[PDB]
């Protein structure tokens, strides 16, 4: 996007280099006779004078007569074509060089020439733009080690005189160093003794490229993630010096410059695909495999500390592992940055809300309403870095009021395949109070409930009836929080029994054992053993959530009373989102 | 939204805030399977099936406890008719502020979306004023927002109202009470305490922090209702709200704006220059004041535009270098207002000076205050080439000034090559053998004509101005026609750096039409110098009226923009 202004003199030759792809002006009210407005362009079969006058040749020189010098071919001798001004006789000498620097500008996987659209000068969200894509190293401390690194090409077609007084630099911006590594390849094999050019240590190198044709390759990578700091972007440049005279400092004359962006962090919901179990009681482990043998899905003996989601590239997809203070080749241990745990973080399955589509879902933690002296929050590093992300905006629900102060404990998605998909599971203590008068009507009043009381006594405990009337009315205003972000109807809302008692420092604990906190493998569910009545054979409490869910498709196992489990990346590419 | 459940065993009670939606649930603990509203309330459907949603609305906030009812009727054959009371109270709770950005504290009666901020030229948000400097500047500059509550007088018997600022930004805002802080830098959360009936509560906002590079500049204060109804059991949340305040960014003011007061340091020594400057004072009209590098912009709001001074009332910003060559602040200039390839900046673009590609010596500024003036997208900034020079400043060759045609602005940049010219013109008509440096070497023009050491020098210097020009050019989208080449004169000394051979003259004062510049002592011809001539030639015809001073630090205050910040859409 840059033009030079060639300022020719007639009393006295000119010599000039210019890159082709340049708007080149000729700029003729320089040097000029005073006298006369009649100078012509007598031009050279190797030069395209597509002079215009302002918005032979017998043009006025008017100020204001732009002269242009667009070129075809790449020089084989200096001053190969010429350039005449007369003035009624100034003398231009020109030769030509051809400098590019491409890499997968187009997304598409490809080393795709920098002549896409706009070039490489700013990264555009959208399906419908240009920049490069870098991954971050997921690795502690050939063919192999280049699987997973990008390539840009600098290709240098000059004469075979051209750099005697000429050179390259390549730099990187002083403030952004530590953030890439750039690798450089020898031409006698593509993995031949490959040391850094640039990095953290040496913002700039000062190339040797043979003369003649020669197209050599860089590898690039990462080396951190986005975070508050660090936007995403990364911007390397080349530079052609001039070095004619052995005694002036150099100058510059071509400055060419690509852009890339840093790959995010994305985590999986419960909606997708299962891939592999690391599992880390003997009777719970069985019935883990069980249900992984109905559900085909790699089950791998040795836990909620870790997500492990996906870093997405052009030509690779890489699982990492985060997790707050298995491995194989590929996985990689985040180091970026009750309530601060990793059990408050759940991401919802695909949603539009508000006519905006995030395609990727969006991120769920918990913290308080109103800060104050004992209100524990999350710590503020990880929602940076998770709002630093934008693929998948974070969103803010209501969890102090319990104990553990997870968020997994009331609520939970699941697949569907009618209406949108997925399902929303809330923990209701109010289904469970009809439940139990039902029953009672029904006859059934002295029932052995954790068999450890009646449900008479549970029925009649005025102190616990009232104690779940404010665990009622926070669960309905993260219901309305729920409903305002994701854009819920009241139809895609599944109420599951679990009740409550304020004991511990008047905060909420379960009085059964929870059976929001599922494990979801694909279709197939894992729910915990929730001990209640046993009426007519079969348990009241077993039978609700039975009758709630076997409709839809789901199946429900019930597990008697930790397992990580990875799921298949998007098919939905997050270069393509509009944030 | 509000989801009502209403049981058909005993009468529920809700307080309902006026202006939010309030559904009510009834498929859900209807017994079998298949409405009496009072004055005070409101119900429509629109598709005991289920997902028949019914919705209330209020008219009036309510007088007493419970006065509006709601009852639900089973009606049935096989069930004899259940009913479902429910009794209804309503209450009207509002925090408003600037929000439409007029100026009034605009009353909203749930008619704007307070709760975002979106820049452009009509939309919603609120404007907070920095507070570089209670009985006086609380009625001025810091904002207000005004909380009303109707409420019946045995209501705050059992709920309170409490306000909160978010941790993450609470050592950036400071809430005073109407006659006093009740949130700032250390309680996040303040327990109000409002009387029944009526009740404006006044409430002053100021901030404590420029955007910068952690700080988006953001302020979000929110209101919440808590139920106190019993003791032993904690209280619950039922209503927020949120009001959203964005920092005002610290702006420029480029040269060809008017001034309005002229600043000086001049003690002693000045002589000529005093009386010189003093003389532009009374031509173009200046206050001009009389007693290192500080540089003078202004801040803007809706209730005050307020000046301020940038370091290295009036107040101080420091926001920086918590420094090379390049960090002095004649480094930073700023264009008059521009249009690039269709998007317009009508409040200039920041240039600032820096080298080309990094090495062992070249000298940047500091990474400080290049992300502290690109947090204010207000005026983004654009990096030139400024590495060759000793000194570095962008000020040494380049300068604009007001023109009356055309763009309306011109860029007058130093080129070695017209002096060459004039020289040669010169000799081209006798006298060849004229003086030069009268001033205090008396070389002739004949020798610096002839030289062979100066000519690759001014080369080399040749080869860096037009790259600045022509970045310029892509990056300011001017054209030919908006350039002046001054003439000037450079000199390559040692560790190879660039210095002004006779004195510069693009550094110009610019008071309005009026251009004070510093003299070339040079050659005597005809009676009057060679190179001032030149420059008239080259400056008249626009109408600015020349003078030349015997060249000391003028600041000069200028009035701001017309154009506001916060109708630009970045």
């Amino acid at each position: 996007a840059q033009g030079t202004l060639i300022r020719v003199t007639p009393e006295q030759p000119t010599h000039a280099v210019c890159v082709l792809g340049t708007l080149t002006q000729l700029d003729i009210c320089s040097s000029a006779p005073e006298d006369c407005t009649s100078f012509s362009i007598n031009a050279s079969p190797g030069v395209v004078v597509d002079i215009a006058h302002g918005p032979s040749s017998t043009w006025p020189l008017d100020p204001g007569v732009e002269v242009t010098l667009t070129m075809k071919v790449a020089s084989g001798s200096t001053g190969d074509q010429k350039v005449q001004i007369s003035y009624y006789k100034a003398l231009l000498y020109l030769t030509g060089v051809e400098i590019s620097l491409c890499a997968d500008i187009t997304r598409t996987g490809k080393v795709k020439p920098t002549r896409a659209v706009k070039d490489q000068r700013t990264w555009t969200w959208g399906p419908c733009g240009q920049g490069a894509i870098l991954l971050v190293n997921c690795d502690r401390d050939d063919s192999e080690d280049l699987q997973d690194m990008s390539l840009m090409t600098l290709s240098t077609k000059t004469p075979k005189d051209f750099f005697t007084n000429h050179t390259l630099v390549l730099h990187v911006a002083r403030s952004e160093m530590d953030k890439v590594r750039v690798f450089q390849a020898t031409r006698g094999k593509l993995s031949s003794k490959c040391s850094v050019v640039l990095g953290p240590k040496w913002p700039s190198h000062y190339l040797m490229v043979p003369g003649g044709k020669h197209n050599m390759d860089f590898y690039v990578e990462a080396l951190a993630f986005p975070d508050t700091d660090f936007p995403g972007l990364i911007t390397l440049t080349i530079s052609l010096l001039d070095t004619s005279n052995l005694e002036l400092p150099e100058a510059v004359v071509f400055q060419d410059s690509v852009v890339f962006r840093v790959a995010p962090w994305i985590m999986t919901p419960n909606t997708q695909p299962p891939q592999e179990v690391y599992a880390c009681n003997e009777d719970f482990l069985k019935s883990v495999t069980t249900l992984a043998m109905k559900a085909k899905c790699k089950l791998t003996i040795c836990q909620d500390e870790m997500e492990i989601g996906y870093i997405q590239a052009p030509h690779k997809t890489l699982p990492v592992v985060f997790d707050s203070p298995v491995m194989g080749p590929d996985f990689g241990y985040v180091t970026r940055g009750g309530l601060d745990s990793f059990g408050n973080l759940e991401v919802s399955p695909p949603v539009t809300v508000r006519g905006k589509e995030y395609p990727l879902g969006r991120i769920l933690f918990g913290d308080s309403c109103y800060p104050s002296n004992d209100s524990r929050q999350m710590h503020q590093a990880l929602q940076d870095f998770l709002s630093a992300q934008q693929v998948q905006a974070p969103v803010k629900l209501y969890s102090d009021w319990l104990s553990v102060g997870h968020v997994d404990e009331f609520l939970s998605f699941v697949p569907a395949p009618d209406r949108k998909g997925f399902r929303l599971l809330l923990a209701s203590p109010r289904s469970c109070y009809k439940l139990f008068q039902e029953q009672q009507n029904e006859g059934h009043g002295e029932a052995l409930l954790f068999e450890q009381q009646k449900i008479k006594n549970i029925l009649s405990n005025k102190t616990l009836r009232e104690h779940n009337s404010f665990v009622e009315r926070c669960i309905d205003w993260n219901r309305e929080l729920l409903k305002r972000e994701l854009g819920l109807a009241e139809s895609d809302i599944i109420d599951i029994p679990q009740l409550f008692k304020l004991k511990e420092f008047s905060k909420a604990e379960a009085f059964f054992p929870n059976m929001v906190n599922m494990l979801v493998l694909g279709k197939h569910l894992g729910i915990p053993k929730p001990f209640g009545p046993v009426i007519n054979g079969r348990c009241c409490l077993e039978e609700k959530v039975c009758s709630l869910l076997e409709p839809l498709g789901l199946q429900c196992t019930f597990i008697n009373d930790g397992t990580n489990v990875r799921r298949k990346p998007f098919s939905f590419k997050w270069w393509n989102m509009v944030p």
